[PDB]
């Protein structure tokens, strides 16, 4: 005669913690920004950014996976 | 005789904590910005911004995945 | 006769945490900046930044994979 | 003149959770009790119980009080 | 000419969590009790308890008191 | 001319948190018992337990006062 007792018991945890989290009393201070620009030529496809100040978080990452799989074969 | 007893528990946490988050006193200061464009030739597609302050917080990256595959056989 | 007792226990507890967490009192300072451009000429595709202050927090990196097996067999 | 602008906002919480709350998984077991009672005297007030399990969440001191007072005087 | 304006803001909690909260898997497991009671005389007032497993979470604590008071005052 | 502005700003949060939290695998275990009372004999008042397992968890302490007083005077 035969048992299988088959329990696996998973608490098991799986955290992802990005960017900006927990900051406490930031001033971020952008300076002046003063552009002049004159008679200036553009050949092609142009691009610009002016800003006195960038705050930023960009997140691609988190991204948690889990895989998990229980096989019992009894043949 | 046979007795297969399959009681797995999953209590198991998968969690993702992304961008900004518990951020307790934070001032950004935008910065005065003057733009002076005068007599500029384009040629081709233009693309701009112009601003003081930008505060953003993109996040493409939440991404859990839990795969999870329970199997008996007793052929 | 025969007795299999399959309980593993499973606290793991993978981590990830990644970028500014936890900072305390920064104040970041850009410093004024002025640009001068006159009679410039170009000739292909442009790509431009100006500002004073940059305060980034680029995540990719969260990144968490658990891969989890179990099997057992009786043949 | 005078002007006077008494405008306080409260958005303040108060909150009690008290007892016995978001607990997940619980198999409290009891075990088998046997009590045998022979030629025994009592002369006076008997309280008694008997049981394999007492699951109890007695919660007497859970409240809240919640006292404010507002006075604009002008005399 | 006088102003005067008085607007505080309160936007704080007062929480209390007591007892037995959040907890994950637990089994607490009674054994048997035998009690053999012969021949006892008792001459006054018996309380009495018998019993595996008591499970008990008495609060009888946990309360919150909040007084707050705002006076303004132009004699 | 005068001009008085008062804008005590709260974010503050008083908390409480007392008794059993957040555990995660107890399995509490009682042992056999086994009471042999013969022959005895109680003159006065008899307070009695038997048991193999308490899991009890008093929490009788675990308040909060918050007090709190604002006043403005023009004398």
């Amino acid at each position: 005669s035969v048992q299988i007792v088959y329990k696996p018991v998973d608490l098991s945890k799986v955290t992802s913690k990005c960017g900006s989290l927990g900051n406490i009393h930031h001033k971020p201070g952008g300076g002046q920004v003063e552009v002049k620009s004159e008679k200036l030529d553009f050949k092609d496809r142009v691009q610009s950014k002016i800003g006195s100040l960038d705050n930023i978080t960009h997140v691609p990452g988190g991204g948690n996976k889990k895989i998990e799989t229980h096989k019992l074969t009894f043949r």
